[PDB]
């Protein structure tokens, strides 16, 4: 009853990275969900059976599926199933709903227990598909002021990122000051950058940078390098006049999470600014 549904078509489920899909579904009618940045939806799947050796992985981000015999997995699923995920759209880009999936293989120190259920699903799509989708919901959102904005992403913590940047950017046309300090592991797994270099370029109150933490030799990369907490802690807040004034707002994955709350705590951020989904 009070939970909408929209029954979609998958456009497009390109590698964005190694381990990362960008899904992009159509609404129907054109129509367009009505959520708020940061916030999530919940796909659903039926029962069904896919086969890793059938995802289509382009071979620039094979090397690490041969390395590791990635394509040995199947994933058997008897029941329907329902996760969430967050909208890297955001809510002006009508009629779609974006996301960035990671892959969640097997453990390698543990590589026989069953493969992520909905990833594998999600990344045996293929343009074409149906896919059901529900909500929208959320609690991430962008507080209501004048602060300046540090937003802190990685892998596949995009997604939330990129919504709140554009909604603050080209929705709100907010004025605030905004930085975008974005972690992955070499240089093919980036992505979106046509997109950031853009707001960048036509914002003057927006800049952003990526930081490699395991930049490859074919990379040839000239860049920061390292985990992004300490890219952003060195570049920038180590030098800030008043760490404590700013709103941060991240998404990574859990060791992340917790080397970057660490920094601002021992600068004096309060936790009322820092701010993550739940
Ligand atoms: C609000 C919210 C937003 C989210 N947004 C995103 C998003 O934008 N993008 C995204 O990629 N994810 C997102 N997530 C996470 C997402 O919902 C899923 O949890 C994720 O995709 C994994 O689900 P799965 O069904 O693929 O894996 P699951 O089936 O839940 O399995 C998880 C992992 O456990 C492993 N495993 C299975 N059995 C065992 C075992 N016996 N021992 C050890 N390990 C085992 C699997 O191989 C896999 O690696 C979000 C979650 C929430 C709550
Ligand atoms: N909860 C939410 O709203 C969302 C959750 N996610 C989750 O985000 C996760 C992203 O993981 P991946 O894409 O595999 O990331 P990854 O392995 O590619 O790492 C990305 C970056 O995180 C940093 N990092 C990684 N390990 C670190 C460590 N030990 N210490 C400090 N920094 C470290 C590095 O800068 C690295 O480049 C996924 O598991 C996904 O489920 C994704 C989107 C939204
Ligand atoms: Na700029």
């Amino acid at each position: 009853g009070p939970v909408k549904k929209w029954e979609c078509t998958v456009i497009s489920n390109d590698n964005k990275a190694t381990f990362i899909k960008e899904l992009k579904l159509a609404i129907p009618d054109g129509e367009s969900v009505p959520f708020r940045a940061g916030g999530y939806i919940q796909i659903e799947a039926p029962a069904h059976h896919v086969k890793y050796a059938d995802f289509d992985v382009p071979e620039k981000y094979r090397g690490d599926w041969d390395k590791f015999n990635l394509f040995r997995y199947e994933s058997k699923v008897d029941e329907p199933i329902i996760r969430a995920y967050s909208m890297a759209n955001y809510p002006e880009e009508f009629g779609i709903i974006m996301l960035n999936v990671r892959i969640a293989t097997p453990p390698p120190n543990n590589p026989n227990v069953p493969p992520g259920q909905m990833s594998s699903y999600i990344w045996s799509l293929k343009a074409g598909d149906k896919c059901t989708i529900s909500g929208p919901f959320g609690e991430f959102f962008a507080k209501d002021t004048d602060a300046e904005m540090v937003f802190i992403g990685g892998g596949a913590g995009m997604a939330p990122m990129r919504s709140h940047i554009f909604d603050q950017l080209k929705r709100l046309k907010s004025k605030r000051k905004m930085s975008y300090w974005y972690g992955a592991r070499s240089k093919r797994e980036m992505f979106y950058v046509e997109d950031f270099d853009g707001l960048a370029a036509e914002n003057d109150n927006f800049v952003w940078h990526c930081a490699l933490s395991d930049p490859q030799p074919e990379d040839n990369w000239t860049g920061y390098t390292g985990f992004i907490h300490n890219v952003l802690y060195e570049n920038y807040l180590k030098d800030h006049e008043a760490p404590e004034d700013c709103e941060y707002y991240m998404c990574g994955p859990p060791m992340m999470n917790a080397a970057v709350i660490n920094m601002l705590k021992n600068l004096g951020v309060e936790e009322e600014n820092i701010l993550l989904d739940d």
